[PDB]
């Protein structure tokens, strides 16, 4: 039992995430071999059992505190389901919980518990609430992507437990909206674009991408280290030595989730719940649960071009129910702040994330900056325009977003301010100055021309 | 110098404190005896110069941390002045500042430095914050209590330092707002009515009183301890004498401010600055600007009657400035709770503060709610008309409000859980019981008749 549990260098922790997570498939083939089911309470009491079931085998003793919470999100969503004091009540509730909850963990390096899944679990719950609090106000057009993703007042006495504790977007997965889940719920998803469709061509193809990068990151996880940042054991003495193993890595710790989020796209695809239509040629698309990008996510120079690819989701949820709902204070930048700071807080132990996101923010600034100002001059126009060799366009242009991106994702794998600082003082707090350098400098040269 | 300095029984700080507060009147008679100045820079120079006289004296290198607040406040208060974002920005700004210090300060048992200073300051030029974008909305009536109270946009160069930095209300004294400070810059505050007056029976009176409270408290200092409610010698035995020991205290330990706000009180009638105009007899009343009322605040039986009459300033600071500025929610209880939580966290270490304040919301609920039955009723209204003879009206009612009050107190002068939990728990939790159960019972009984 535990002599192979342990044998290949893995920890009692992940191997249990892991199968937990590939047991998903199972339980959609039983779902969809016995669909002649035309009641829904059947349905929601199966995805509640399979959730307990998974949450009870990943740990059995702290899944209380996740039914507790659920339980009383439901209850004060009961009672003054219109006002606006509901929906700053529940924020406030579910942000202190998870606010306590990392307070009193403390963990170390990853320490995989209960602090993921309930961190989905609120947020998610926290967009349930807002969608209801929006769902009742006037039937006028309102940003007319509104209607269609907005609940209408229904009851919601038993969906919620059904909804909350879905088998296939429970650890790490993704955070669909309420009125989709209440489509699938009483059999209207797909009448005959997926009833026996697909299973053939997505998810097997999904399945098999996501085992390619996990078999090439278990390949490549011995041969590197992260704890050899921290020791100084022929790694001071060279500079460039420094910044080329920083490039080699965040390239590589980036993978770790990759694979994992990808696995669990194929268990919603398996269900039928990514179908959104199909497209000018008729053919269906299922592109709509998706996470992650097939190639555009490792082949953009753009710094811009990354977070509209790393995770669909997540980001799509900030921007709307952050930006869309807070446009009454004056000034953008303002709001940018506070959905990151807000985005920080969200997994933010100590100060790692915090900087992190800092540093992001600054980039996107500079990123949109610099490419405002090209194609925007009357003399720079002619040089940009020199088109038949583009050596800024090759490999000149790469290699600088990578390094960027490590140099912003070492406080995110060390998140204490002491190994933080000192394996960060070494590279002599190149980005921050330059990016600093550069902010002061590109105003006078814009004005200049 | 040392030698009786310590000599008796008082630390080297509290006696810097007490003869640096004592050290306003010379300044003031200075002042008051030299009026012929008709020009402003002179006397903005004069209370900035005192001001850092008295920070250097109280502590030598810790004042620029004050003097780039301030600097910050109005560099950033010249731009975007009537911007809804200046507002957000120099609030977040102040509270972010004064919880580092908190933070990184960590005072064990009062350690007077820097924090009072500091808190008193930055409220005030939050107030100045709030009050200079109000006034550049439309000239409108607007509650008409405003006019007279907020700012019409005039240039604040060097008014600012000068208001910030008030020799008179320096450490614990008034909150005054920043119209009347311009009044009396330029010497209009008062044409004749107190140019030469007063100076005999205003001031002389207060500080004879706040003389006679202040020798009270330091004869009945030995007598009675506080570390004593730590030691278990011989009170766990028994049960009343815990009740009649906390009884006892906390009408002592308030004393402690009581005398230091009066004497302060005292500098500014000096001034001139708490004249507000004259009765209908036409005498003069300079009942402005006082933090204490001379009876009333010791001869009330009500819960309500002391809230109106233990600090006047602060809390119609926070009744102006947070009740009147959020009324964009719809439930009375959530603004009480949120300016409460406020009030906590402008001066609350770890604990005892939170606890304490949201005991103090109880016992004010409870209160309303008991005083909105009584006289309410078809029947209990001729068992209240007994005037007759007024057991209940006598020290029955009182006798009560001493012991909740010394219960709500403990926790403010013991603010670690581990001390606040040990004292606390020996008299069995007894005020919130007792008022659950009757927070609990009157809905009943008040339903019933
Ligand atoms: C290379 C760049 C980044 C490099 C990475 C650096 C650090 C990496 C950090 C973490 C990476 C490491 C591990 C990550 C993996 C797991 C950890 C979880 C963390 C994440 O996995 S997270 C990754 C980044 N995480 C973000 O979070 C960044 C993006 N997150 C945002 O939020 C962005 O900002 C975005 C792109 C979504 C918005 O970008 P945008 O600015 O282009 O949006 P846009 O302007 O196009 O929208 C126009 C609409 O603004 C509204 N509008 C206008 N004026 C307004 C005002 N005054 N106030 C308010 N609203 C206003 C109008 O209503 C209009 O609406 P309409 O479309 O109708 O006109
Ligand atoms: C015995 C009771 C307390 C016992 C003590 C227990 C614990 C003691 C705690 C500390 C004591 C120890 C040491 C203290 C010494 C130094 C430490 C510093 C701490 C202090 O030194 S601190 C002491 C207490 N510290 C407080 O802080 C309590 C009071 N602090 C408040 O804030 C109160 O609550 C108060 C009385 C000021 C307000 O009392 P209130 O409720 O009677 O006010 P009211 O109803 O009369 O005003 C009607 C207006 O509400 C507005 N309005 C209506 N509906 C609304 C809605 N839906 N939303 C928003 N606004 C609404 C309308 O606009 C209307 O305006 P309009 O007048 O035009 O009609
Ligand atoms: C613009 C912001 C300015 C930053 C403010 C700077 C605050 C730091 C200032 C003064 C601290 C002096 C402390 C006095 C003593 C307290 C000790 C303490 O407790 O402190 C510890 C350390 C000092 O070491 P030690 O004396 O104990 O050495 C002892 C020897 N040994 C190394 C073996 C441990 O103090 C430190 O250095 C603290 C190092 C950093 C800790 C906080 C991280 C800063 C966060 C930056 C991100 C802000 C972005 C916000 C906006 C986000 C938008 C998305
Ligand atoms: C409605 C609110 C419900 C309250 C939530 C309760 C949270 C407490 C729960 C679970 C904690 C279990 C901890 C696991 C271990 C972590 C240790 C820790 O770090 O914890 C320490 C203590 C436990 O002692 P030990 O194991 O270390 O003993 C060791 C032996 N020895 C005595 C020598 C030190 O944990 C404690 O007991 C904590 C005691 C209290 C600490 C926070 C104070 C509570 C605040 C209440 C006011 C809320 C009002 C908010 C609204 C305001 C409106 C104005």
């Amino acid at each position: 039992l535990a002599r192979v549990a342990e044998a290949l260098g893995s920890s009692e922790q992940a191997l249990r995430l892991i199968v937990s997570i590939l047991m998903g498939y199972p339980f959609a083939l039983f779902q969809r071999y016995f669909l002649f089911q035309k009641e829904t309470y059947l349905i929601h009491l199966y995805n509640v059992f399979t959730g307990l079931s998974i949450a009870y085998f990943n740990f059995g003793m702290q899944f209380f505190h996740s039914l507790l919470c659920v339980l009383i999100q439901f209850l004060i969503l009961r009672l003054m389901g219109r006002t606006v004091t509901a929906v700053f009540t529940t924020f406030v509730f579910q942000m202190t919980y998870l606010m306590a909850g990392y307070y009193f963990t403390a963990t170390e390096h990853y320490d995989i518990k209960w602090t993921m899944p309930h961190c989905v679990l609120t947020l998610k719950l926290i967009g349930l609430a807002i969608d209801y609090y929006d769902g009742g106000k006037d039937p006028e057009l309102l940003t007319p992507e509104q209607r269609r993703f907005a609940v209408r007042g229904v009851p919601t006495l038993l969906e919620v437990s059904g909804f909350s504790y879905f088998y296939g977007a429970f650890m790490v997965g993704p955070q669909f909206s309420m009125t989709d889940y209440q489509k699938l719920a009483k059999g209207e998803m797909t009448d005959v674009p997926g009833q026996r469709p697909n299973s053939f061509v997505p998810a097997l193809k999904r399945l098999s991408l996501g085992l390619l990068f996990l078999v090439t990151y278990t390949l490549s996880s011995p041969y590197i280290s992260e704890e050899y940042l921290i020791s100084d054991d022929y790694m001071e003495k060279p500079f460039w030595f420094r910044c080329g193993y920083i490039l080699v890595w965040g390239k590589i710790i980036l993978y770790k989730y990759v694979t994992c989020w990808l696995v669990t796209e194929g268990v919603c695809i398996l269900v039928g719940l990514g179908y959104n239509g199909n497209d000018q040629n008729g053919k269906p698309v299922w592109d709509a649960c998706a996470n992650m990008k097939v190639w555009l996510y490792e082949t953009t120079p753009l710094f811009t071009g990354t977070i509209a690819s790393f995770n669909i989701n997540t980001n799509a949820w900030v921007a709307r129910y952050v930006f869309k709902r807070l446009k009454f204070l004056g000034n953008k930048l303002l709001s940018q702040a506070l959905a990151l700071f807000f985005l920080a807080i969200w997994h933010g132990l100590h100060s790692g994330y915090l900087v992190c996101f800092q540093m992001e923010l600054l980039i996107v600034i500079v990123e949109r900056q610099v490419i405002n100002l090209v194609r925007d001059s009357p003399t720079l126009s002619t040089l940009a325009s020199i088109t038949a060799l583009q050596p800024i366009f090759y490999v000149l242009q790469q290699t600088n977003h990578w390094m960027f991106m490590g140099y912003s994702l070492v406080p995110f794998c060390l998140f204490t301010w002491d190994k933080w600082m000192k394996v960060y003082k070494s590279i002599y707090f190149l980005g921050h100055v330059l990016f600093f350098t550069l902010l002061l400098v590109l105003p006078y040269i814009r004005k200049l021309l």
